[PDB]
């Protein structure tokens, strides 16, 4: 299983280092992918974390390309980075691909669940950001007030105090029961 | 109040993030101070993550000036940084300084909890991680399995899941009611 952590300037920085840190203590491999203009992949958090992306998204020839790449694509929030990620064709492109495909993820967390909206995926349900809660429901979708919505094999989550929750929803669908119980436990889950 | 948030290679992203993102919401001036041998302040998080450092502590000359500069010293986790972190003279003077001052706070997670014991800080009740637990008796503190603990101006907290609780519980200190609130109920906190 090979995981992508979208990123963009202005990305939650607790939205990225949860899925981030679950997924490398489960010992599957993640590459954050950076969507911007920096040259060098130096990232400019939504809270002004400076951090390298290990790859720009322009290393990856299309969305073919990268579903031959990774098996979960991540799309975290913050104001700017979702509204980055969420209007990039080749993110949209991704999420599309992968949407009801066998053996791919997707997730969405807080303003990054716009991303189902704008790629036109035909969920019904979903989470996201009570600030975003309007624009979801505005596309149709019966938003869920708890901190994680799984339908098809999109999951969906709402803030920065659900990201663990979210990371674990991700992992719960890829690891056996006794990884994902080993990881769990190490976390210290209240 | 300023916040200085430690950070050494082999830092938690989990555990540096959730502080760092809660007091920025809070519009409270915090910056992370690294602890290590790199002179361009870059540093290699516990799971990889590459990110700038506002500082080095090697601009600060004592414990001493250290507090004239900061309000509140975090700690975090993450075995490598913790070990670095609860070894490093200038970071114990720094604990053993702020300890019970009407005006100062002092939090740590995980594994830099182990730092209230080489700082050898006389608080009776203590968390950190489940497995410092033992290393934490030995030190005569009475271990509590509970998500974060407050005891006189020090905060600890068990590990990357109670890392947003652990965040919360320091902005509790400093912040008036409206604004602890108000920054609570945008985490979105499960
Ligand atoms: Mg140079």
């Amino acid at each position: 299983v090979k995981v992508c952590l979208f990123v963009a300037d202005g990305t939650d920085e607790i939205e990225f280092s949860a899925p981030w840190g679950i997924f490398k203590r489960a010992e599957i491999p993640i590459d954050s992918v950076y969507v911007g203009e920096n040259k060098d992949r130096l990232v400019k958090m939504s809270r002004d974390v400076e951090m390298y992306a290990n790859r720009s998204y322009k290393e990856i020839p299309s969305a073919d390309d990268f579903a031959k790449q990774y098996d979960i694509a991540i799309i975290p929030g913050g104001g700017l980075g979702a509204k980055t990620l969420s209007t990039t064709p080749f993110v949209q492109q991704v999420v599309k691909e992968f949407y009801k495909k066998p053996n791919k993820w997707i997730g969405m967390i807080c303003a990054g669940t716009l991303t189902a909206k704008t790629s036109g995926l035909p969920n019904k349900q979903i989470t996201g950001h009570p600030s975003v809660r309007g624009q979801l429901e505005e596309g149709g979708y019966k938003y869920l007030d708890q901190p994680v919505v799984l339908e098809e094999n999109l999951i969906t989550s709402q803030g920065p105090g659900t990201a663990m929750l979210f990371g674990l929803k991700l992992l719960e669908q890829v690891a056996s029961k006794d990884k994902y119980n080993a990881v769990y436990k190490s976390l210290s889950m209240p």
